[PDB]
């Protein structure tokens, strides 16, 4: 559940992107809170989290979206332990792929 940062003109913004086993997923607009984004941010040595930016803003991402969600309580060091939970009925495709933009 290794997490990064894609597509932005700073390390410290840019489209999610998390890794299970040895792919990579995104993940949809719908799916991300901003407790999510403040553990990422803290987990990227990036701060809290400024923003969550919609709509592929950084871009859009190929391959897998995640099916789970990162259902973080806010201040766990890492996404690996935010509790998950199933993505809501359908499937979104990478146009809604979330982005963020931390702080620093």
């Amino acid at each position: 559940r290794s997490p990064r940062l894609v597509g932005a003109d700073m390390p410290c913004s840019g489209r999610v992107e998390v890794k299970h086993a040895d792919t990579w997923r995104s993940v949809c607009d719908s799916d991300f809170s901003l407790h999510a984004a403040n553990v990422l941010c803290r987990e990227l040595n990036c701060g809290d989290a400024i923003s969550l930016s919609v709509g592929d803003h950084f871009g859009k991402g190929n391959g897998l979206t995640w099916a789970e969600k990162f259902q973080c309580e806010g201040s766990e060091t890492h996404l690996a332990l935010c509790p998950i939970v199933q993505h809501p009925e359908d499937t979104c495709i990478h146009s809604r792929e979330v982005g963020v933009v931390c702080s620093t």
